[PDB]
């Protein structure tokens, strides 16, 4: 592991806490959320973030802190404010922010 992959996965683990029953783990799916992919256009989750640090795919922890942002901004889209996916998806949206500050 080179020393941006340590960064991240300390930032991963920090923010995969915040997610106990993981809501963000998997890759929605139109199967799991009807219509998602028409309001959707590029999904993420922290399972394909967890296997882009893996693969040594993040260049700087700005192109993390961008798929960290584009996985909430997904979920307050396609999920109505009154939502656990909403209201969850915000909380952690900005504690993660903070945290990576
Ligand atoms: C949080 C952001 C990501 N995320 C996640 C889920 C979701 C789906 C299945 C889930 C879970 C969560 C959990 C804890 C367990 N499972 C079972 C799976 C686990 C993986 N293997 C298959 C079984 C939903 S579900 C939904 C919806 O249904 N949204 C509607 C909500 C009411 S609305 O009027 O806003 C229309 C959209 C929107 C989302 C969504 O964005």
């Amino acid at each position: 592991s080179t020393p941006i992959q340590q960064l991240l996965e300390h930032f991963l683990r920090q923010l995969q806490r915040k997610d106990p029953h993981g809501f963000f783990a998997f890759p929605v799916t139109d199967a799991i959320a009807p219509g998602y992919s028409m309001i959707i256009k590029h999904p993420m989750d922290f399972g394909t973030m967890k296997d882009k640090i893996v693969a040594n795919e993040y260049k700087s922890v700005t192109e993390f802190k961008a798929d960290f942002k584009l996985m909430c901004d997904n979920a307050m889209t396609y999920n109505r404010p009154d939502t656990v996916y909403y209201k969850l998806a915000k909380k952690i949206l900005h504690a993660g922010f903070k945290m990576m500050s």
